């Protein structure tokens, strides 16, 4: 490229070559765009309308997006005839926040994928698809609902569907759709006409359809309880009309939604014929009775994922959880989701038809504010993987602008204490205090997570007894009183500790603070305690002999290390195997001398970002050398190293973001050839110097930032223009943020683009 | 007064002149201080020490404070020798903080107050209390403790408190006080020996006192466990050993406190003899078992408050409250707090002995985590005032510087909703819906409070059925949808309803909002619904025949009162009765015209406080005829109206405090004989002219503000010198905010003291 301010990616295996313009305020196409590119991005800008001579010379491209043009902004993007006739080889087209009226016209034949989202089409005619006889994948949804209305019933002429032999994905989401468009073609797979004012559904409506893969009837006939969204209940809260007779011809079907269609009753006939579903969603329904006969799970053997979350009935609280035997039945189940099935008492044997399901991993039983819950219940369920116990009051007992993927199912929060194998996420129940009879007969869970209990303990190494195995805590949101040096030293096999969240008790001055329980944990890796504001330890030194990770962010370091108190200098010294801190955001105006010496001899990984360090001190580096990663981003440092070389011999990854620095020394990157990546965007820098910045040293640099600072444009930085234009070092947004002061005229000028 | 920076207050009939000089940042004492002033404040300051010619001239005073004089600051202060013996009208005298290492001599014969709070005194001997024989009350506490420690046990000698037969307080609370200093005279009424280290009492300890009547001794082997203060707890836990017949010379004993000892059992022996008792304090003891019992209360007739909050077991939770059948012993017993006494159900059979108190008004039950509770049990108690049902998780059935008071009872939290008859307090619980039922038999309750439970529900007029005399009714930090017209219907007699810190469900755009609500309330009087960020109202106006006082803080009517959006211009033109009104912190930039004809006819309080006005219009203040406390406070304004006069007829309470004004008009107070009220403190002005601030209308002017500002003292002030230092206006901080900006040396320099 020679001015393109987009970022080009070349793939020679795959002979494709990606331009990215996202976030750029381009009123109008940029020149010099090269003919052999193949996927364009056009997203949010400030562009008028579509030329045909846009891609006039472009006969290579295979994607075109146009997503979110203008957001409902000037008015609506009118695109000339034959404007797209002429790119041959196009395969893919977005449209999507276009504001179009009617279906573009003039499309190659060889288009497959057609996205027209977030616009005002809610007419389809056979006139308009006839030229998209050879299109696969159709995106038509979300023309007019409660973000975009159009005051306009959706209307589809007949068999308008059928001549698209080649259609797969058929997308008609929030359409205000109130009648399927029969007939759909027999080469269907995956149907999207959810969230629609669909009432009624006809025994032929699926009747030609055999390779249909995914189905979803969602928001048709919604429970509108505590609904934060605008929504429609049907008449006399009558569900959606589906017949018995309705999914015969459907075989190869596997997903299945119905999630919020106020559904009553599900016949068993419906599954009579569908063999091969493994997703069901029947979640926001009114099935709380049908979940105590589950009729209909009798007919899915070879079901995956079940869903039934929030099906409460109204001013109903259930004294327990009715769970119907024909649960046996799912062999193949691997997820499954009560949620919303509040309920007071959970026994042990309301989980009797879940005990022989030996693919089932994962229960979901959160937001249901179970009262009494026996912890000891759950040693039948070691197989299982993920157990939810979730913000419900279990207590102790007693004595589309982004994204381009479209329709896509829905990803689980993979949290970090899933992978270390068993989880009971207890986090923000009710338990205020804990007991070693209570985790009893749970010796094989590897995670425990109990977040936002808000559990007030002083722990002396005997609560955790039956854990003998755990390996992951969680104590997040708690509050913890570090009285004893002793705590979790019964976990000999605890890898990561979270303690943080904990600056109720750490707040108050005078008491013991033994930071140095860390020695008993002979396999701990990982000790998080951020955002305690801790200010007074009681131990001098901290011992660990296998912490590698340690967090100490939003904490008080400047008490601790305050001018004439020389005691927490050598804080982390005995940690002989730390390789990371995170020591940030701790008010430290300053680096009292001596706290580099005391840093451990294995660093590697030092972070000092949001500090305030008023004056940091450069000599002192060389006492670390491990130091790779040292970060003082969003510092307010204003004085670079004379020479960073003499300072430290393996630092590779300096970053200054959100400094204020003015100037750098003439020998700042002399002799540096162990540097790898640099930072000094949003500064106050004015000029660099060809001695300060050598090639040699530059030629090795993976990336460097000098964008969104206060850069000049005068006849003193020639060197500096001739290098930004002719070298090969990663710099990103090069034309789009960095700019020129000045002098004068040259306000807001592209360094890049200076000659 | 002629240049003196205190306020100086004037009692002919009390013959008493009050000078306050409470943070004045004054390093020595200021010169023409009256001869016939009483009281003298000298609180935090710079003074570095006391010199006998301070106090040469006055001779009428008769009370002295030194208040913090130094918090640990230079060096401790130093008192002259007979540098009171002049005051022979002195009374009282403080002298707090002040880091004193011995008690000063020669104090006049006629002290009979004397305060030596926060001082390193730690020795007591009976040659300086020699002349402290006609001394009243004694102040010696906060001497030596975890704020402020000394490492020295407090020492008295033998009989040194004895030859003082005037004495009636003594306090000697955070002193480090292991043994109590006998023999104290027997003329003692208060005893404060609480929060020490006292570890035995003797039988004799007490033998001479008899007019004693409030004994303390908290602090003496206290509860260690979840302390969030520095303590050290006893040997062995073991509790305060005091003898059986230790309370036998006590007669007039009426409050008596043991928070925080560890007790385990009371014997009765102890209350043989005071037969008067009044209060009783146990909090924070162990004396879970001792409830169950309470063989002590039979001897206890005449007590008035009983305190055993947070006497829980270590990891113990009890499964039911057990209330002694003792409990109906106590015929006078008014106030009864039993928090802390956390158990799972509450059943009604469990205060059968609370039943036959006819005297019990407040019946403290929270932080308990009581799951299971039945409301329907509380119809017994119709007598009861206030009923506590606190943070726990009760859920719906299923199917010192400051200060002069020094040693004072603590003061109930007094909540607005007290005072209009019963209370059941539900705020905080784990409520989540709301029924009829649970509700029954509770016509008796005049007040109901429901913060913090996090309610989500679309009431339509059923729920509170059988709250028919209900007349206040909190609904804050919940998640109400007022998606009907109807709620709160069946609430005939409410009175004031608050629905504020409910943003859930208002945050969301394109739902209804029916804020017409209150057209059903025919008594309705004052409605709360700030913080709720209402931005959008499906009812065009708000009715109401009988509100009176509204507040919409915290809110967008930005968006409402949108230009070219005419809709919501009159939502309160239907407010007749309405006479206040707080619309701040809208975030409102302008004021579009209109909206001051639909404000309602009786408006009498309005406020725009932090609205950020960038201009607001004064000419049509004409339509509000009745306007008299309109606040603009904290605003962006920036010119005054040409005449106030002409713009308002009865405003008299025009408020301008934290705004931006450079200039005022010259004939800004003509004419305006209403005025009462007048603040332009915080603000940018320049100078004043004569013209614009005449003498008529400044004479009937309560209070004017004029501190904190930029108010320059030049040449052309000479009439404003002349007027501030010449005219009875109140005008506070007048030498000690405001100042003069220039030029040159009179930086700094007071308006009143310029010449
Ligand atoms: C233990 O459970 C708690 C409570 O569920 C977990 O904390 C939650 O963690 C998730 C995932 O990181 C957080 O969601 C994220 O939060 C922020 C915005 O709030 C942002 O990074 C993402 O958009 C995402 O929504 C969630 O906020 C957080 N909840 C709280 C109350 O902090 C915790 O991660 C669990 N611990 C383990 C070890 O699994
Ligand atoms: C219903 O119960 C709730 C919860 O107890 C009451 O709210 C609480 O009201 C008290 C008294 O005004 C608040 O204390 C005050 O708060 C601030 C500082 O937070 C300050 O003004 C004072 O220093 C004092 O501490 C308390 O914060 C507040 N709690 C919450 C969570 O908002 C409420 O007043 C009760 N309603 C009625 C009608 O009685
Ligand atoms: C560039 O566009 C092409 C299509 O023109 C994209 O290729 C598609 O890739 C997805 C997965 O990402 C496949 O499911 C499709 O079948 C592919 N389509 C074709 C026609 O082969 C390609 O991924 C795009 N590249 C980038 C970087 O976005
Ligand atoms: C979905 O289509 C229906 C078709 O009836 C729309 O309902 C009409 O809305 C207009 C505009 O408010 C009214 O004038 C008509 O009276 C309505 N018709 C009926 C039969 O009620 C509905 O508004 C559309 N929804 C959206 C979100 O656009
Ligand atoms: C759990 O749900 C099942 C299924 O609805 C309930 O069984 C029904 O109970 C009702 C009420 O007694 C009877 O009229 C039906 O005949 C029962 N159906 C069947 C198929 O037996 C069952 O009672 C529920 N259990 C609980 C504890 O509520
Ligand atoms: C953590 O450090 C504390 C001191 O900060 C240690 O507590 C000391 O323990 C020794 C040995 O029993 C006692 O003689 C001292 O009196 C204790 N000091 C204090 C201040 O209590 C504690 O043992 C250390 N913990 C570990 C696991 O090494
Ligand atoms: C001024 O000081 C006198 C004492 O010199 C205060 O009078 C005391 O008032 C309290 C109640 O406030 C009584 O309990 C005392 O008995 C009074 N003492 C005497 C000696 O009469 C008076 O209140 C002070 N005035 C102010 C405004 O603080
Ligand atoms: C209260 O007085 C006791 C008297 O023993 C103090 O305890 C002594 O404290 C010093 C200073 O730390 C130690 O050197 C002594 O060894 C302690 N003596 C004993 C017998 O333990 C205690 O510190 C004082 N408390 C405060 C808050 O000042
Ligand atoms: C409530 O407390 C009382 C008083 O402690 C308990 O009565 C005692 O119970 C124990 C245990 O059975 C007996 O050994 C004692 O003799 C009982 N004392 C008396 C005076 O009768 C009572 O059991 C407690 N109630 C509950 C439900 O825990
Ligand atoms: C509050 O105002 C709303 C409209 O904002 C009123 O609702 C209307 O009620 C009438 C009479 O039943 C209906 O014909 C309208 O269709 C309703 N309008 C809407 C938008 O729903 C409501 O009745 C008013 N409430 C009170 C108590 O006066
Ligand atoms: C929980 O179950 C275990 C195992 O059967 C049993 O020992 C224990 O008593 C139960 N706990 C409760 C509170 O019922
Ligand atoms: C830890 O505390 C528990 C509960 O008080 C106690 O039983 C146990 O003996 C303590 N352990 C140690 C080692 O002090
Ligand atoms: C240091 O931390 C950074 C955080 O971005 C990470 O990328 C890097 O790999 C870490 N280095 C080492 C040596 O662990
Ligand atoms: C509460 O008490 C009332 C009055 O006796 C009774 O009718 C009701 O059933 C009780 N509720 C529960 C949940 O036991
Ligand atoms: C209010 O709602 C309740 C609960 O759904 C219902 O029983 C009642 O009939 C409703 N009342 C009105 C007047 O619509
Ligand atoms: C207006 O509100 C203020 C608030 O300080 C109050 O002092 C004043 O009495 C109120 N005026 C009327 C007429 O109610």
């Amino acid at each position: 490229p020679k001015t393109l301010p987009c970022d080009v990616t070349l793939d020679v295996s795959k002979n494709h070559v990606i331009v990215d313009c996202t976030d750029k305020h381009l009123t109008e196409i940029p020149g010099g765009i090269p003919t052999n590119t193949t996927n364009l991005t056009l997203t949010i800008n400030h562009i008028p309308d579509i030329s045909p001579a846009s891609f006039h010379r472009l006969v290579h491209l295979v994607e075109i997006d146009f997503r979110c043009n203008c957001v409902p902004c000037p008015r609506r993007l009118q695109i000339k005839p034959r404007s797209f006739s002429g790119l041959t080889y196009l395969k893919s087209l977005y449209l999507d926040g276009n504001q179009l009226l009617e279906i573009p016209q003039g499309l190659p034949p060889s288009l497959q994928l057609l996205s027209l989202e977030a616009n005002n089409i809610f007419s389809i005619r056979k006139e308009q698809l006839t030229e998209l006889a050879n299109i696969e994948i159709l995106y038509l949804g979300q023309n007019c609902y409660y973000r975009n209305p159009c005051y306009v019933s959706y209307s589809i002429e007949k068999d308008a569907f059928l001549n698209l032999t080649k259609l797969k994905v058929l997308s008609l989401k929030d359409n205000n759709v109130t009648t399927v468009p029969t007939v759909l073609p027999s080469t269907l797979t995956e149907l999207y006409l959810y969230n629609n004012m669909i009432a009624e559904i006809q025994e032929d409506d699926f009747n030609n359809l055999n390779q249909l893969q995914i189905l979803d009837l969602s928001g048709n006939c919604p429970r509108c309880y505590n609904a934060p969204f605008p929504c429609t209940p049907c008449k006399n809260n009558s569900p959606l009309q589906i017949p018995v007779n309705a999914f015969d011809a459907l075989t190869e079907l596997k997903v299945l939604r119905l999630h919020s269609n106020s559904l009553q009753h599900v016949p068993p006939r419906w599954f009579k014929n569908i063999n091969n579903l493994q997703e069901l969603d029947l979640s926001q329904n009114f099935l709380a009775k049908e979940i105590g006969d589950a009729k209909f799970l009798h007919f899915l053997p070879n079901l995956i994922q079940l869903d039934l979350s929030f099906n409460f009935e109204l001013q109903v609280y259930r004294a327990s959880m009715n769970l119907s035997q024909a649960f046996s039945s799912l062999k193949s189940l691997k997820i499954l989701r009560i949620r919303g099935y509040v309920f007071k008492e959970l026994k042990s044997f309301q989980l009797s038809p879940l005990h022989n399901l030996q693919n089932l991993e994962v229960l979901d039983l959160g937001t249901n504010f179970i009262k009494i819950a026996n912890l000891s219940m759950f040693k039948q369920f070691k197989r299982l993987k993920v157990i939810d116990l979730s913000v419900n009051k279990i207590s102790p007992s007693g004595d589309s602008c982004r994204f381009k993927n479209k329709e896509a199912s829905f990803t689980s929060v993979q949290e970090s204490c899933y992978k270390y194998g068993q989880t009971l996420d207890l986090s923000k129940n009710s338990i205020f205090f804990i007991k070693s009879s209570d985790f009893q007969h749970l010796s094989f869970l590897k995670c425990l997570n109990l977040s936002g209990n808000l559990i007030s303990q002083t722990l002396n190494g005997s609560e955790f007894q039956p854990l003998a195995e755990l390996r992951y805590l969680d104590f997040s949101n708690n509050r913890l009183d570090l009285l004893h040096s002793t705590a979790f030293e019964e976990l000999r096999k605890l890898e990561v500790l979270d303690i943080s969240s904990n600056s109720h008790y750490f707040q108050s001055e005078g008491i013991t603070h033994m930071l140095n329980f860390t020695k008993n944990l002979k396999v701990l890796q990982k000790l998080m305690m951020n955002d305690n504001d801790i200010s007074s330890s009681t131990s001098r030194t901290m011992e660990s002999e296998s912490l590698r990770t340690l967090e100490f962010r939003g904490n008080h370091l400047d008490v601790l290390w305050r001018d004439g108190d020389n005691r927490y200098l050598q804080l982390f010294k005995n940690l002989l195997k730390l390789e990371e801190l995170d020591i940030s955001k701790n008010s430290l105006s300053f680096l009292p001398s001596g706290v580099f010496d005391g840093m451990p001899p294995n660093l590697k990984n030092l972070s000092l970002a949001k500090n305030g360090l008023k004056s940091f001190i450069w000599e002192k580096l060389r006492y670390l050398k491990n130091l790779e990663t040292l970060d003082l981003s969003h510092n307010q440092l204003t004085t670079v190293p004379e020479r960073l070389s003499n300072c430290s011999r393996s630092l590779k990854n300096l970053i200054l973001k959100n400094n204020q620095i003015r100037s750098l020394t003439k020998y700042f990157l002399q002799d540096a050839f162990q540097l790898r990546y640099l930072d000094l965007s949003s500064n106050k820098i004015q000029m660099i110097q060809k001695t300060s910045f050598p090639e040699n040293v530059l030629n090795n640099l993976k990336m460097l930032l000098l964008h969104h600072n206060r850069f000049l444009c005068t006849c003193d930085a020639v060197w500096f223009v001739w290098w930004v234009q002719h070298t090969e070092v990663t710099i990103p947004y090069l034309a789009t943020d960095v700019t020129c002061v000045g002098p004068g005229a040259h306000k807001g000028q592209s360094v890049i683009s200076l000659d």
